[PDB]
């Protein structure tokens, strides 16, 4: 169900040295054994070598073999930032399966979605994290038939299958398998925009490119200490440069279990981090607590690069960080779909802060459309349109999406709106896509009413994104009742037992006996335009 890239773009990336060949079944084995003595992941009271790491993750991939995964079955890893997590990915890559990453956020709805799109043979979870029961989670997708035939649960298993169970039996390599690096290495979500978001799959030449070119455009080596500061297998944290590229240059990965002031410069003081990756909400969150007081004492002096990405990041915010911070401020705008763009560690400060960065790859393709797909003047904002050796041709068995999602020659529709710069820098200045951005975390608006639309006391809905100074915007929900409306409490309870992933729940319900917009004449995504027109 995936779509290949054209044989002679094949043949362009390979000639020029984007795709060597390399599988993450090699990169495990290479790295491991390239970095043995040196210290990999710290977190949760754990310090790793390189050498551990691979022993692990050998001894994981047996026990997972002898669960019954095989090579080429997709298994949902739903994991916090604890280092399990890598010993996991890192087994799953040594027995040429798939992985298919879900965020910690995620709920019933949405992991119901993988398992069943990517017809998932295991699930791996916590036990609880951040008040959530994963068990619970597991527990009800089996009584409604939709549960992988195994579950693996890191900690109190309850009666799912412990992980520890996979570690019983010692290293067996003839259970492990090398697939080939034009094929899918694992499959991730995309952000969402008209309803359940599309599952994206990321072969092993075209992710470890994006990996090896960003390590080097950040200036990653065996003295990198990176911070996983968002969840670590998003996109942003995974690859860009994220625990990937670090893993490539021989760093070490520093787990925050949560991306708060007090913890994460804990970590940088006592771990010596170098580089860290964060989305802007919590970049204002870092700047307010050092320069207003509450953590100035703190010896950042490790810190040489901030990243600052996922969504908007203001001028007169990015200013702040090296008169506050003491480090490099970069801006990543990049996509799970593929391209993405960095400011460089070498640019100038005014570009550093009025940018989000140029492309990757010299063969990273960018066209700036109008609304007839007519290339715009440079310097005009218009369509963002890209087509390149890390960018998908379609989503995964998405037939009728990838028609709208695609042109005909394979460049994709990335929803955004942006210009560009005499240097090849890009400043993102709007959006086309029906998505709110909820401070890096993409919500479909569409979606939030369907379910809300669910609930017997509403008679129609519309969500909205209301713009707000630190999350870029919040989700806010118009309900028109039938007769009373609902308890307000109510309905957002409602939505959770739902399934929704906990970012989708509106912050904001209004419940109006009609829409407060003229002509309710024009379609809805018209009508959601409007009404956010009134919140801005
Ligand atoms: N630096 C940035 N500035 C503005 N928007 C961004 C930035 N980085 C990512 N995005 C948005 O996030 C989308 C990708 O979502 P994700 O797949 O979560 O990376 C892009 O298509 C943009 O809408």
């Amino acid at each position: 169900g995936c779509t290949p890239w054209p044989a002679e773009f094949a043949v362009r990336y390979r000639e020029a040295g984007y795709w060597t060949g390399e599988t993450f079944s090699d990169f495990v084995t290479d790295r491991t054994r390239r970095f043995a003595d040196r210290l990999a992941v710290v977190g949760a009271g754990q310090r790793w070598t390189y050498a551990e790491l691979g022993e692990r993750s050998a001894v994981l991939a047996t026990g997972l073999a002898r669960l019954g995964i095989a090579a080429g079955d997709r298994v949902v890893v739903q994991l916090p930032n604890i280092p399990e997590l890598f010993e996991v990915v890192f087994a799953l890559f040594r027995l040429g399966a798939l992985p298919v990453y879900a965020l910690p956020a995620h709920r019933a709805h949405e992991i119901t979605h993988l398992c069943t799109t990517a017809q998932a043979k295991a699930l791996i979870i916590p036990d609880r994290h951040a008040g959530f029961d994963y068990r619970t989670m597991a527990a009800q997708l089996r009584h409604a038939g939709t549960a992988p035939e195994h579950v693996v649960v890191v900690g109190e298993p309850g009666g799912f299958t412990p992980l520890a169970e996979l570690r019983a039996d010692r290293p067996d390599p003839g259970v492990f398998t090398r697939p080939e690096a034009s094929d899918a290495a694992f499959l991730q979500l995309s952000g969402g925009t008209t309803g359940l978001p599309k599952l994206i799959p990321r072969t092993h030449d075209d992710y470890l490119y994006s990996v090896r070119a960003s390590a080097e455009i950040c200036a990653l080596g065996t003295d990198t200490v990176y911070l996983a500061a968002l969840p670590a297998v998003h996109n942003f944290p995974m690859s860009s440069p994220g625990f990937l590229g670090t893993f490539h240059a021989g760093g070490t990965v520093v787990l925050a279990p949560n991306p708060s002031p007090d913890t994460a410069f804990s970590l940088i003081e006592t771990e010596r981090v170098t580089i860290t990756a964060v989305v802007p909400p919590i970049a204002l969150q870092w700047l307010d607590a050092v320069e207003h007081g509450s953590q100035s004492h703190r010896d950042l002096s490790s810190l040489r690069v901030l990243q600052v990405g996922g969504a908007k990041f203001a001028p007169e915010a990015a200013r702040r960080v090296r008169p506050v911070l003491g480090c490099t401020l970069q801006q990543v705008f990049g996509m799970a779909e593929g391209l993405v763009n960095y400011t460089r560690l070498d640019d100038p400060d005014d570009i550093i802060t009025t940018t989000q960065g140029r492309p990757i790859s010299p063969d990273d393709e960018i066209r700036i459309v109008d609304e007839a797909d007519r290339p715009v003047p440079d310097g005009e904002v218009g369509h963002l349109l890209t087509r390149g050796p890390y960018t998908i041709r379609g989503y995964y068995r998405a037939e009728e999406h990838n028609a709208t999602a695609f042109t005909p020659d394979g460049f994709y529709r990335t929803g955004d709106l942006v210009r560009r710069t005499p240097t090849g820098h890009l400043v993102v200045e709007g959006r086309a896509k029906d998505q709110i951005n909820r401070g890096g975390e993409k919500v479909s608006a569409e979606e939030v009413e369907n379910h809300i639309l669910a609930h017997p006391a509403v008679h129609d809905a519309a969500v909205v994104g209301m713009s707000d100074p630190y999350l870029g915007e919040r989700v806010c929900a118009y309900v028109i009742a039938r007769t009373e409306p609902p308890s307000r409490s109510e309905l957002l309870r409602f939505l959770r037992e739902r399934g929704l992933a906990s970012y989708k729940i509106p912050d904001r319900v209004e419940f109006v006996d009609r829409f407060p917009v003229t002509g309710v004449k024009i379609s809805r995504s018209e009508l959601r335009r409007e009404l956010a027109r009134r919140l801005d």
